[PDB]
């Protein structure tokens, strides 16, 4: 589990979104495994605006933060999970690092702030749904 709290927005894995998230929907995209809902309070997260390929991610199944190199956001074929058949998971970044299904929601961060959240994890290893293209997260 995990979310990004930026301004009055909550960014979660679409497959972990709650009823309250869907009842307060701002934007969702199945292809990206992302959903954004509204919050009453303002959030303490700075989204990165950058093309970094190095950062650190939180891995709940290790209680550890790991430094990683990651690929730029792309349309990877992702192998079937419980929540998606496979499709081309878009805006996905892959690193070499451990992950399990429950690790979805761990922040990846660079020197500029939050890059994305764990979403996928194949043999390739850990995939992070990028949020850095979502400029609108910073305004209104
Ligand atoms: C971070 C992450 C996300 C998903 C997965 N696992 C899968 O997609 C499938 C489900 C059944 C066995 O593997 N592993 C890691
Ligand atoms: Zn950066």
């Amino acid at each position: 589990s995990g979310a990004i709290y930026v301004g009055n927005y909550r960014v979660v894995n679409r497959h972990l979104a709650t009823h309250n998230d869907w009842a307060n929907l701002v934007w969702e995209d199945s292809s990206r495994d992302l959903l954004v809902s509204s919050t009453t309070a303002q959030g303490c997260d700075t989204i990165a605006r950058c093309d970094c390929q190095t950062g650190v991610y939180y891995c709940s199944s290790r209680r550890k933060h790991y430094p990683v190199s990651f690929s730029k956001p792309s349309l990877i074929f992702v192998e079937a999970s419980e929540y998606y058949p496979a499709r081309y998971q878009s805006h996905l970044m892959l690193a070499v690092g451990h992950s399990e299904p429950g690790d979805c929601g761990g922040i990846l961060r660079c020197q500029h702030g939050v890059v994305g959240i764990v979403s996928t994890g194949g043999n390739g290893l850990v995939g992070f749904a990028d949020v850095r293209d979502l400029l609108w997260l910073d305004e209104e």
